[PDB]
């Protein structure tokens, strides 16, 4: 029935994978084992090599990702053995610790057991493992609006935030068979944060801005050879503009441009003054300066685009078709100063890859 | 034969056009006249109203244009009567004069006779009526590289540029039946230019930058109800970023960022300093400041995006589907500070509209 779809993706993956691993001879027999394993059990289990390489391929095929040059150095933690919520929690804690690596961030993914019957084994509620809570009631707007609904979900379960602008959300997830998720407060020793200061403008610290060191996306599905790993959090390091041009800048996020304009001492009254643009540049300089000063890995959008240019060259000379989403590849500031802006990209979806899936809350 | 295609577009245009003009009753009879006129002559001639409204509709349907709020105030000059190159020249001169309007730019289009048998009556060689020449030989790079090939074509015909960085290209066009185009030097009294100065940084004038006041696109085809007006130059006013973030900024255009960085007194050594971004903002502030100070119409990208938001609202409440090209609608600086970035657009092509056509040179 539906089993047919699994087998097809399995054939396509193993061939491409073993070909890249120089194990092309091993394919016929590996596929055979898979064929009967699917027949008898409905599914099939990846080898360490298949899983590691598949997660790497998936990153390589992520059209919206400018950081793909480094796809082959992805650190893959295999946690398909977890059976308990204490094990899941500790796996998540460990991922944070090893990925952070005292500021010298290692791109890492932790892979939990895949969906069985489409039925999840572990269901992560966090959008990122480290994220700030958001509150909204009676005109009062506190923290990160992006987190408003998860925050309300957490507070249903007996969590309570301090209602600071930077409350760390607890880890929150649900195990198969449990009707309700559990939540665990993040140990503050695990979480690096960076205060935002400006290299030249000493008053920038009056804004009392900060951001977390490591963005760990925990709400996407890794799909590898027909196998659906809904729980598979991954991280890289930030590109500065993600923090300075979006998280802290967007009107629906922290909305700090008017405040930035004030501390940098420019008026925020006239569009033709380009005060938003000027505020953006200083905020973004501030962010890069602050991460580098603390010794936390970060990349600027120009360096990132140069790296991506190498990914493009690398893919061509390896005989691989390149795929990309121009609308996400261009940085939100000075995009025409990067080569990305001035070319176009095939937005075709190639598997393995990371996909969106529906939130369990709201 | 091919006549069928004309008739279809004709039916579609007249219906939509007269409907918008509140002349829906007049359609059946207008179409009838057209039907027999096509039968007897192979083509059909637009009324003043049809032509004017069609050029307006075409602008309204230009997916890449952020300035569309003002589509209905387009000033349409009907020059389908030209038969001579002195008439074409004078029509082009007049367009420049009336559109410039002493700096208070009127959006204007001059419409020349359409293609007959696919055969052009007037063939304009300029990409814009006012543009700077570009030269390239023996490492030496002078003027605007975008104009390198047209410039070489002009110099074939006995034109010679001064080889300044801002030589005005002559008007150059070809009449049906002539094997060769003619060129006419632009009278300098017709052409407003703006020296680029900075409001705060007095040394900015050392760059000796300038740009022309009015961008007059003269190489696109206006298509209205099956009729192909290949020669139909049009203008608006600039959005500042077109000059400051592209014409003067691009490495393949004037490439001035390093020089800007120098006069504004910041180092241009480290990506993480965001010196390109900072140079961009100051150059773009300089451009808006300079146009406004001279009294030449210009719009900043924030004001432009606000206007386009009104176009969006206006289209919806008029019951018209909106179409757009997100990749051209976002400004090349601070695009995430505009609403455009945060929504998406249907890039469908609706006629009437402006289309690319092949250059006659190179
Ligand atoms: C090593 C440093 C990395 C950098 C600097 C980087 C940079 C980025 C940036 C800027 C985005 C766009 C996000 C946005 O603008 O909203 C992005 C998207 C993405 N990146 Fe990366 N990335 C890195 C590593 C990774 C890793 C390790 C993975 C997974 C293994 C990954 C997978 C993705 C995916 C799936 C998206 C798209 C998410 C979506 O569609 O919403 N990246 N990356
Ligand atoms: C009134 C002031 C106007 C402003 C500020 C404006 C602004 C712009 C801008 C910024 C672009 C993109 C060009 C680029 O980034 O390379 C554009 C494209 C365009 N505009 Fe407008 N525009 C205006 C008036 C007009 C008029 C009067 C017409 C024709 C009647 C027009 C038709 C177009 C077309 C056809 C394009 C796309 C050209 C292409 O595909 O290469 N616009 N406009
Ligand atoms: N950036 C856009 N969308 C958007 C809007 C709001 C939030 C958002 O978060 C991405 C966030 O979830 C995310 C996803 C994937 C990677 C990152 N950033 C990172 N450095 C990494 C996290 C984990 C590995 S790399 C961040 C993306 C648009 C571009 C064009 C039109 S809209
Ligand atoms: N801007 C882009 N392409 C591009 C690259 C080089 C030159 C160029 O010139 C447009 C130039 O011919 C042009 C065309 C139409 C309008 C304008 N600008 C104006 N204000 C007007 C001229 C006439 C009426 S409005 C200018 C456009 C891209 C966006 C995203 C990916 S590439
Ligand atoms: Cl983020
Ligand atoms: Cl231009």
């Amino acid at each position: 029935e539906e089993k047919e779809i699994l087998w097809n993706e399995a054939k396509a993956f193993i061939a491409a994978c073993y070909q890249e691993l120089g194990k092309a001879a091993e394919v016929k027999d590996r596929l055979a084992d898979i064929k009967s394993e699917i027949d008898l059990t409905g599914s099939y289990v990846h080898t360490k090599e298949e899983l590691e390489h598949g997660a790497k391929m998936a990153w390589r095929n992520s059209n919206r990702c400018i950081g793909r040059l480094f796809w082959n150095s992805l650190n893959v933690i295999d946690r398909r053995d977890v059976r308990t919520k204490e094990e899941v929690r500790d796996a998540l804690f460990h991922h944070i610790e090893t990925a952070t690596n005292n500021g010298k961030i290692r791109p890492t993914i932790t892979i939990f057991p895949p969906e069985e019957k489409g039925e999840k084994q572990v269901e992560i509620w966090n959008s990122q493992l480290i994220r700030y809570a958001g509150y909204e009631s009676d005109g009062e707007r506190i923290g990160d609006p992006a987190s408003c609904s998860l925050t309300a979900a957490c507070e249903e379960l007996g969590w309570r935030g301090e209602r600071t602008d930077f409350d760390l959300l607890p880890l929150i997830f649900r195990m198969k068979g449990d009707e309700q998720p559990v939540w665990y407060e993040l140990p503050r020793s695990l979480v690096i944060e960076v205060p935002i200061t400006h290299p030249d403008i000493e008053a920038f610290s009056d804004l009392e801005l900060k951001w977390y060191g490591v963005p760990i996306i925990s709400d996407m599905k890794l799909e590898v050879g027909g196998i659906h790993y809904n729980a598979a959090p991954f991280n890289g390091w930030y590109m500065g503009t993600e923090i300075g041009a979006r998280n802290l800048a967007d009107e629906k996020r922290y909305d700090k441009l008017k405040k930035v304009a004030s501390v940098i001492g420019i008026a925020a009254d006239y569009n033709t003054d380009l005060w938003k643009d000027q505020a953006l540049v200083e905020l973004n300089k501030a962010v890069l300066h602050s991460y580098k000063k603390q010794g936390v890995s970060i990349v600027d959008h120009h360096t990132a685009a140069s790296q991506f240019k190498r990914f493009e060259e690398q893919a061509e000379e390896a005989g691989r078709k390149l795929t990309g989403d121009w609308t996400w590849l261009i940085p939100p500031i000075s995009p025409a100063a990067t080569h990305i802006f001035h070319r176009s990209y095939d937005n075709s979806i190639v598997k393995p890859n990371y996909f969106y899936q529906d939130k369990p809350y709201e």
